[PDB]
């Protein structure tokens, strides 16, 4: 056996292997440890990752996106929000599936796949790019999951798995997996994991070893998505002011998926410094646009959402039955926890005797982001030894 961990989310994958007891995280060929969980394909070739993602403008019909929610899922289950700007699921019987271009032609019908068949083709380059770093055939694989997976999607990862020849040696929460990577002693912990097309908040029990669940809250509003947005729409009105008369670039899928992925950038760097560009050439009717904007108005224009992550982590603790005083940790897990904001509002939520584990707040914190691969990665090895 030769055993990864892997986190597998709607957003991002990452991968990770245990090296002398500790874990790192594994970068793709693109050189990525975030790793956009989306397919696409161009003339017969097969995408993943940040070239698939950047597919998304010229070659949205034939690009798979936001597809680990749908797995395992039955079709009247499924929101295709989200994919609205890509391939869009089906019903195909028993089966969810996408047709996309798959094939060479030219004029070769489409390839109607189900999301099964997607998730084995991606977790197929996914693990490709652990056996490539390795220098070794990958195996097997423990695997982090939502708390709200049912049984038929737990099934679903686990055939989807086998099907790209990688044996699931476990599943493991998603909040389990952030908990094992700070090295787990009782106490009562809050990990905050906040993401893309979701935020999931959960209080755990730590006794004699052992965590038990007393409570979770999902939310599929108050995420990644919807800062973006906040930029989308800021930027789209200074657009229009400087250009009277132009076309509004959210109404042409092409100039909005050039904003989507624009403003994900500009949010990602008011993480790490507190001013950032915005530009788009070509961005509608041949006009380019660019600005700025600082952390400080950032942070105002996304008040709303950024208080919405409060009042979910206020549901879950009031939801265990518990008071915030009863909290020991609040582990903030998620690339959305990146943002140095969030973890100085919960900062303030929480009393001096509660600690908040982010970069920010905390001289032992690890990268948010880098937490649910490193706790697989850990668990994988426990279980090999
Ligand atoms: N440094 C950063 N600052 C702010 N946000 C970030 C940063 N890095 C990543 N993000 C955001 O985190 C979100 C995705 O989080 P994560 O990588 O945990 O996704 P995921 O768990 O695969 O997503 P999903 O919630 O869709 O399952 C995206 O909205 C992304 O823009
Ligand atoms: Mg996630």
């Amino acid at each position: 056996r030769v055993v990864i961990g892997i986190t597998f989310g709607n957003s991002n994958s990452s991968i990770a292997h245990t090296v002398d007891d500790k874990a790192e995280v594994i970068a793709n060929e693109d050189g990525d440890r975030q790793i956009p969980t989306i397919l696409s394909y161009v003339d017969g070739d097969e995408y993943y990752g940040q070239q698939a993602k950047n597919f998304l403008v010229r070659n949205p019909k034939n690009t798979v996106a936001y597809f680990r929610d749908i797995l395992g899922q039955d079709f009247k289950s499924v929101d295709p929000t989200h994919n609205h700007a890509s391939a869009h699921p089906q019903e195909a019987g028993d089966n969810v599936v996408f047709t996309i271009k798959d094939k060479a032609e030219e004029d070769a019908e489409p390839s109607t796949l189900t999301v099964s068949e997607i998730a084995t083709r991606y977790l197929r380059r996914l693990v490709g790019a652990a056996s490539e770093y390795l220098g070794k055939k990958v195996t097997s694989a423990v695997i982090t999951i939502p708390t709200n997976f049912t049984e038929k999607q737990k099934a679903a990862l686990i055939a989807a798995a086998a099907a790209a020849d990688l044996e699931v040696l476990q599943l493991i929460s998603e909040p389990a997996a952030a908990v094992l990577a700070y090295d787990a002693s009782d106490k009562i912990i809050v990990v905050a994991d906040l993401g893309g097309s979701r935020s999931d908040v959960t209080v755990l029990a730590s006794r004699s070893g052992m965590y038990t669940i007393l409570a979770t809250v999902h939310d599929y509003e108050y995420h990644g998505i919807a800062l973006d947005k906040v930029l989308i729409d800021h930027f789209s009105k200074e657009f229009l002011k400087k250009n009277p008369g132009a076309k509004d670039p959210r109404e042409n899928p092409r100039s909005l998926a050039k904003l989507r992925l624009e403003a994900e950038s500009t949010k990602r760097a008011l993480s790490r410094s507190t001013n950032a560009s915005f530009s788009v050439e070509s961005l509608i009717d041949g006009l380019d646009f660019a600005s700025t904007i600082n952390r400080l108005r950032y942070e105002t224009i996304a008040r709303t959402v950024f208080e919405g992550f409060n009042r979910l982590v206020e549901s879950a603790v009031k939801k265990a039955g518990l008071d915030p005083l009863d909290v020991d940790e609040v582990i903030m897990s998620g690339g959305t926890s990146n943002t140095p904001r969030i973890a100085a509002n919960f900062r303030y939520i929480f009393p001096e005797s509660t600690r908040i584990l982010a970069p920010s707040t905390d001289p032992s914190a690890l990268n948010p982001s880098e937490l649910q691969a490193r706790g697989a990665a850990l668990q994988a090895s426990l279980i090999q030894e």
